[PDB]
């Protein structure tokens, strides 16, 4: 016989050889390699080894007493027996999960692929067939948005926590503590020190609520977090063969009830490591992405074999895309400052400095020098110097100390360094851009009986992944920034209903007041209408009052969660407004902008009504702005909004609708209301306007409490002024332009958090096409607005609660 099967290592008479000498003589039989040594180094059945004589040194056996003695490669039945494979089977829904005892809150995996890219899986799904199975029997998404910086170490942290880095305290793999004079590094023993991973990972939070975890790597598995350890946990070893990962994983599955995990983590380093050294598109990716591909399926072929293919709920999940650098497209920070010896630069798209001297001079350096030094000296310049605190809000980067005061933001493609010396090779593939960019956005596929089957859901945020997977595994989450509900659509059957959040105190009432009309200084430009009897202009009727709400608050009014705050509803014909006593100036109004109205060119400066519905106030005065170089004021609803007349509406000029505003931001704010308005209220058919004053002392994302209000309040002629840190507007039309925004089935929104600063140095004014680009680049979740201002919008549609938290975690794209 010509063939090695039945005599690997035997002498033999034959004219054909299957012992090692063979190879050197070239007188081996055709199969020796296959029969006879392949066996040594693969985990797969084929064709040559079904029925093999079992080989003492084979990883796994394909001989016919190999499911007695129970250690059949996995693709043993698929190859050996002609069975379907999982990725073969078609799709068939888990409605009831089956589970043996133990399982019978069934059991949640969390498999990451580092640096799998979700344009990976748009354009190379063809070559992926078992991910693109998961992705059409399973709930997926064609983008989850990764936590900035978009960096393995924080992401990965971030979804074992639902808590942004700025609060779990891993904002990269190499960070400086100036409280704590100590710096982390994976090739340190810091890595191990609890002192740096804040927040409660999901194994912590299952192990309080009886769960016991298995996790092969995950940042933080390896820590003392809270005192705990996973039950089963793996000292990093990236050399381990993903084979091995798996394999285990299948074996903890098979532990005895009582000491088997409900949670499990599966890491693997590619397709990151490819992109890297060979870039996104890279035969080296390709190959990666159809190992890991394969991976997925030896995961699932092990779980049928189990029993466990209807019973395990599987998250495939990655920490961040992957985009292509060029050293053409490096900027050396050297060029501008020379070779100072002073400044650590932390490197790349995500870049940060820090003064050389720590902690000493940490807090004391000149930061905003450098700041200026760097802003607008090239023409379309690709990169901007921000002090952490003027940083886009959705970015959610300040609040942590290990986060350097000045940060900077970087066009895609584009990374940044002190000099060439301190970088690693600039052609390499990279990540870690801001969190909106395409080629950043991460995998995200849900498969098993807790998900829904063949459903594309919108983007949503990698950050709302603890909540599901608590929801997953009946846990109660501990406090995270995840929208717990927000991702109830991605469930067969949802664990927690949402509830709208209470007002704590009932709105007061601000009522007339008979009293002097005062001159408050104003040279009023003679177009505009006076308010000659205030009291007959504003005494209004029950039914002309409902008429005014159902236009101006078609979705409710706002709600304050704030626990000491006073708040007053003032009636308009064209708006309402919540005013505050406590900070003389409304924490909101709300009007609606109908396709065909008016926007006036008009002048309307150093013209105010008095309100006699609240007291008079020196800052309420034009008098106390009259060439004020400080600070000056603006409108909330605007005064070129007439739906009467073609002039200027009155109403709009009373004293309670204007706000302490810089004189360079007013141009952002006439800008907007001149022009864009205008412009969406044509596209969109009608728009719902909700605007108002943020105050974020803190830079911690949140509305500061009425008490640090008090000490943040500035001392100009002599009146004390609180000046707002930004400004919020929220855009509402209908998804169906065809309907005006007093009659949505689906609410389209369009939310912005605005900084209100002194100069627009961060726009490089040197055509308004600017205002655009950063109110985009400003652009909010209403979540986000409802964190920093206290207010929750929206609580009077007829929708249910989880579809509304849906729609307020949304960040809009362009
Ligand atoms: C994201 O979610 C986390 C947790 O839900 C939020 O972080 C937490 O922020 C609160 C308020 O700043 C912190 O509480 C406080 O502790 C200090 C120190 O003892 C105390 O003086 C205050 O009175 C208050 O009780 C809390 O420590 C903190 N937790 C963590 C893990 O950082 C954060 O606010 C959320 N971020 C956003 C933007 O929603
Ligand atoms: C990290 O994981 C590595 C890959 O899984 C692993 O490397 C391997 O270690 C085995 C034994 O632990 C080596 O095998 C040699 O030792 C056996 C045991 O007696 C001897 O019979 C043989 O001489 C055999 O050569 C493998 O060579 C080695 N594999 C690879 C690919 O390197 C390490 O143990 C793990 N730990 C660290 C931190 O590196
Ligand atoms: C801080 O660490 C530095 C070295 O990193 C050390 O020389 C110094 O003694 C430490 N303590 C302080 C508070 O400066
Ligand atoms: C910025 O400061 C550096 C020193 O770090 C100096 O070389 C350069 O002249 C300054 N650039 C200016 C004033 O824009
Ligand atoms: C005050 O008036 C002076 C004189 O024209 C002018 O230079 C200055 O800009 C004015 N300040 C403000 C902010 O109105």
């Amino acid at each position: 016989v010509k063939s090695c099967k039945g005599r690997c290592f035997e002498r033999t008479f034959g004219n054909c050889r299957c012992d090692a000498a063979c190879v050197e003589l070239g007188n081996c039989c055709l199969d020796y390699q296959e029969t006879c040594i392949e066996p040594e180094h693969i985990w797969t059945c084929n064709k040559f080894r079904c029925g093999e004589k079992r080989l003492t040194r084979s990883l796994c056996a394909c001989s016919d007493d190999c499911k007695d003695k129970g250690d059949c490669c996995i693709n043993y039945s698929s190859v050996c027996q002609g069975e379907k494979s999982w990725v073969e089977e078609p799709c068939e829904s888990i409605n009831e999960p089956q589970c043996p005892a133990g399982f019978e809150t069934p059991p949640t995996l969390l498999f990451s692929l580092d640096g799998f890219r979700a344009e990976y899986l748009h354009t190379w799904g063809g070559l992926l067939p078992v991910i693109s199975k998961l992705k059409k029997c399973g709930t997926y998404t064609k983008n989850m948005r990764p936590v900035y910086p978009t960096k393995t170490f924080p992401n990965h942290y971030s979804i074992v926590t639902g808590l942004y880095p700025e609060s779990h305290g891993i904002i990269d793999n190499k960070m400086y503590d100036p409280k704590m004079n100590a710096s982390f590094s994976l090739k340190s023993k810091e890595k191990f020190n609890p002192e740096w991973y804040k927040g409660e990972p999901i194994w912590v939070t299952a192990k309080y609520q009886g769960l016991k975890s298995g996790t092969f790597f995950w940042p933080g598995s390896d820590v003392e977090i809270n005192g705990i350890f996973p039950d089963i946990y793996k000292m990093y070893n990236g050399s381990v063969p993903f084979e091995e990962r798996i394999l285990a994983v299948l074996q903890w599955l098979q532990l005895p009830k009582d000491e088997r995990p409900h949670f499990y983590t599966l890491y693997l380093e590619e397709p990151d490591s490819s992109g890297h050294s060979y870039g996104p598109v890279s035969s080296e990716v390709i190959k990666a992405l159809q190992r890991v591909d394969g991976m997925v399926g030896m995961l699932m072929d092990g779980l049928k074999e189990l029993n466990l293919h209807r019973c395990l709920n599987l998250i495939l999940i990655s920490d961040h895309g992957m985009e292509q650098g060029s050293c053409k497209k490096y900027i050396y920070l050297n060029k501008y400052l020379g070779d100072v010896k002073n400044i650590k630069v932390i490197y790349g798209p995500a870049a940060r400095l820090r003064p050389s001297d720590v902690p000493d001079k940490y807090y004391s350096f000149n930061y905003e020098g450098i700041a200026r030094n760097l802003s607008c000296r090239e023409p379309n310049q690709h990169f901007k110097p921000y002090l952490k605190h003027f940083l886009p809000k959705r970015l959610h980067f300040a609040k942590s100390d290990r986060i350097e005061p000045l940060t900077f933001y970087l066009d895609p493609q584009w990374q940044l360094a002190l000099n060439p010396s301190e970088r690693k090779y600039c052609g390499s593939g990279f990540h870690g851009s801001d969190n909106v960019f395409s080629n950043m956005q991460a995998l995200f596929v849900g498969y098993g009986p807790g998900f829904k089957h063949g459903i594309e859901a919108d983007t949503f945020e990698n950050i709302e992944v603890y909540n599901l997977m608590c929801d997953l595994l009946n846990l109660t989450p501990a406090p995270n920034n995840g929208t717990h509900g927000s991702l109830n659509h991605l469930l067969k059957n949802p664990v927690y209903t949402p509830k709208h959040p209470k007002e704590v105190h009932p709105l007061v009432q601000c009522p007339f007041t008979r009293n002097p009309r005062d001159n408050l200084g104003c040279s009023c430009n003679p177009s505009i209408l006076p308010i000659e009897d205030f009291q007959t202009q504003f005494n209004l009727t029950v039914a002309e009052e409902k008429i005014i709400k159902h236009e101006t608050l078609p979705y409710g009014r706002p709600r304050v969660l704030q626990k000491e705050n006073t708040i007053c509803l003032l009636s308009q014909h064209q708006f309402m407004s919540g005013y505050s006593q406590d900070i003389l100036m409304p924490l909101w109004t709300s009007y609606t902008v109908d396709r065909n109205d008016s926007f006036s060119t008009e002048d309307f400066s150093n013209c105010l009504y008095q309100d006699f519905r609240i007291p008079l106030s020196p800052v309420h005065k034009c008098s106390f702005y009259k060439n004020n170089t400080k600070v000056s004021y603006g409108f909330l609803s605007p005064p070129q909004l007439n739906k009467n007349s073609s002039g200027i509406y009155s109403e709009a000029l009373l004293t309670t609708n204007i706000v302490p505003m810089y004189q360079s931001f007013q141009v952002i704010w006439r800008y907007f209301h001149d022009t864009l308005l205008r412009k969406y209220a044509e596209e969109r058919n009608g728009v719902n306007v909700v605007s108002g004053p943020v105050f974020d002392f803190d830079y911690d994302g949140r509305c500061d409490s009425l008490e640090n209000l008090r000490q943040k309040r500035r001392v100009i002629r002599n009146q004390e002024i609180l000046i707002p840190t930004h400004f919020f507007i929220v855009l509402t039309s209908c998804k169906d332009t065809s309907q005006t925004p007093l009659h949505c089935e689906n609410l389209d929104t369009l939310a912005f958090i605005l900084p209100h600063r002194t100069d627009n140095s961060e726009s490089c004014v040197h055509d308004s096409s600017w205002v655009e680009e950063l109110l985009m680049l400003h652009r909010a979740r209403i979540t986000d607005v409802e964190h920093i201002t206290g207010l929750s919008f929206y609580q009077q549609r007829k929708e249910p609660v989880s579809d509304i938290l849906k729609l307020k975690t949304h960040l809009p794209t362009f």
